[PDB]
């Protein structure tokens, strides 16, 4: 075809079960199929979070933003620091290149896997997702849309417990500091805090899938 | 006045997750003088030092759900993988290294509205059931006792009040789980506006280095 240009689409999980093993993987690919229906021509590319290589900011990362900072070249770098820099640079690029964004992440001890803050830290980047500017930072990132699913075992979309969601509240915030500030979420909550109904619930969050597909 | 249980020596967990020393840290200078001020005051206690950088923190992944999984089932240790097996006995000496000592200090920055990220995975290696929680028919309860954290955080901006206290996830979030396995008293000491007002960088250093000093003398 003459023209190559097409949305792409992210779709960031960081769950080790599969879909069937986990009720946020199986509400994340309902949406996928859904918005694959309606969206066709769009790509879709995965990235498992747990299988991709995501450097934690440590002494080596300090030491080689540090030369950059002194006009120094990437060759400049130890072996061990090139390796990190190169993969913070290709998880920074390829998520700067998509539209749409869509993280399916459980609810550990009141937030996510240690990995979606290793891959939020990847992101945040100064020169690159914001700028600094006269009257503080602003995000970089425009005409972007975000998803988060999130699947938990009681119950904190609503009510006082909101203020511990501490995984949904702080990926929003990160989002929004990046310049990603339309966002959408979806709870799957309550699975095990009444067993009994976990099914229920994981249908009714599908059905809630299916529909923002249409229109995200 | 004592005469109960022997002289039972206070342990203390100097946690760090600063890759950088106290010399290019302002929350890491302000957390070695809190640990030389705790050493005056308490020279019999014992202070062991927990870098996070440099201490295998093993991540909740495929191995640990596969683990958990041969341990419900009724198998022992015998029955996991060898990638298995290294991973479970290494959350399992975080986890009683943790559950043996009386005090805990973290030292941790502000890295984009929270803290490193191993920060999560230590936490997700000291919340075990039945180790330092349970549940009961009233709701989770934690059951660690007899623990005092003090957690140290370095912050460009200014997120004790208002507001900016909501986005503050990383010293929120630690409080949470802290006191979600019975630690119910954890104090705070915030290292902030050395990015907002640079020139009171040093003021602001100077300051909270006498405020852990006085806060030694009772922690
Ligand atoms: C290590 C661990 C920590 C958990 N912490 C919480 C929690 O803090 N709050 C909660 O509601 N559920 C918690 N859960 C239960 C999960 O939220 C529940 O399994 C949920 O369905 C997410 O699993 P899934 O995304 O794989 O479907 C925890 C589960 C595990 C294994
Ligand atoms: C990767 C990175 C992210 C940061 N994010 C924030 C932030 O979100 N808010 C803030 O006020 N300061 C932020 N800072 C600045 C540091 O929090 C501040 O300089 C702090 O003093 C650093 O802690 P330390 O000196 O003890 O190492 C960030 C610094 C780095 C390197
Ligand atoms: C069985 N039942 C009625 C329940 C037992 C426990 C829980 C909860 C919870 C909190 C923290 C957890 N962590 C840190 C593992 C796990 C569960 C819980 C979740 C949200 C709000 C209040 C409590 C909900 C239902």
């Amino acid at each position: 075809l003459y023209f190559q240009g097409m949305t792409k689409v992210l779709f960031i999980t960081a769950n080790p079960n599969s879909a069937e093993g986990s009720f946020g993987m199986a509400v994340g690919e309902a949406f996928i199929e859904a918005y694959k229906n309606e969206h066709p021509q769009d790509e879709v590319v995965t990235i498992d979070l747990f299988n991709t290589t995501v450097p934690a900011i440590d002494a080596d990362v300090f030491a080689a933003w540090g030369k950059f900072a002194a006009g120094e070249g990437f060759e400049a770098l130890t072996e061990a620091q090139q390796q990190k820099v190169a993969a913070m640079n290709t998880n920074l690029e390829t998520f700067m290149h998509a539209d749409r964004y869509v993280f399916v992440t459980p609810m550990w001890n009141f937030s996510y896997p240690p990995v979606v803050k290793a891959y939020l830290d990847n992101l945040a980047i100064a020169g690159k997702t914001f700028k600094y500017t006269e009257n503080g930072p602003v995000g970089l990132l425009e005409g972007k849309k975000a998803l988060h699913i999130q699947a938990t075992g009681g119950v904190y979309s609503e009510g006082a417990y909101a203020a511990v969601d501490f995984g949904r509240n702080h990926l929003k915030t990160v989002l929004g500091f990046i310049g990603v500030n339309e966002t959408e979420y979806i709870a799957v909550e309550g699975m095990n805090a009444n067993p009994e109904k976990a099914q229920e619930i994981k249908e009714a969050a599908i059905a809630n899938a299916r529909e923002l597909a249409k229109r995200f």
